[PDB]
């Protein structure tokens, strides 16, 4: 085998994880990224926060997803990294736990995200889309019956490369991550919210 990594996946911090009062007023608001006026996907540029995940190629970096660092643990989607080792400023982060059905993976501990949602509350997607500065978008999840119980979901209203961005409740805690696409009986895909699942 090789002792080098198969892919160079780099983490880049982009925003604090919090509820944004402007987005509660207006429905959406820009978030501070540090001050950056434009995101340049192809360049690269742990503390708690929301990160982009960027893969190196010969043309530069591509943002393949995003995630959240909380309590020494990085959280992202299974589909985004498929368990690949991550790097942040020279530090290697290895996978600790995954649930392929929830499309979740954590690095450097088990799941730490403790947001909550119940029917009729609103949440904010703190979206880190490829090519865009972070934006908080407030939305009301819909409730779904699963074949084992229930789950809330939001509409797939951002780039696929936003997958892993946090979805926060009004306490600033992460109810789930954007981009776990699940199919409805009616044929629609929606983005299911991890912590809202009742099994």
């Amino acid at each position: 085998g090789s002792h080098m990594l198969e892919a160079d996946l780099e983490l880049e911090r982009a925003a604090d994880v919090r509820w944004e009062e402007q987005a509660e007023i207006s429905g959406s608001s820009p978030i501070l990224s540090i001050i950056k006026n434009e995101e340049e996907e192809q360049t690269l540029g742990l503390e708690d926060g929301a990160y982009r995940i960027k893969q190196k190629g010969i043309l530069g970096y591509s943002q393949i997803g995003a995630g959240v660092y909380k309590e020494g643990t990085f959280h992202t989607m299974w589909h985004v990294t498929r368990g690949a080792v991550l790097m942040h400023k020279g530090k290697r982060i290895e996978p600790s736990w995954a649930d392929v059905k929830k499309d979740l993976i954590s690095y450097g501990g088990g799941w730490k995200l403790e947001g909550e949602w119940k029917e009729g509350e609103e949440v904010q997607v703190l979206a880190l889309e490829p090519g865009k500065n972070p934006r908080a978008v407030q939305t009301k999840p819909g409730l779904f019956k699963t074949n084992t119980g229930t789950i809330g979901a939001v509409s797939l209203d951002f780039s696929p490369g936003t997958s892993g961005s946090p979805i926060v409740d009004k306490k600033g805690k992460v109810v789930g991550l954007y981009g776990n696409g699940v199919v409805t009986r009616s044929g629609a895909y929606v983005s299911a919210i991890a912590n809202t699942e009742k099994s």
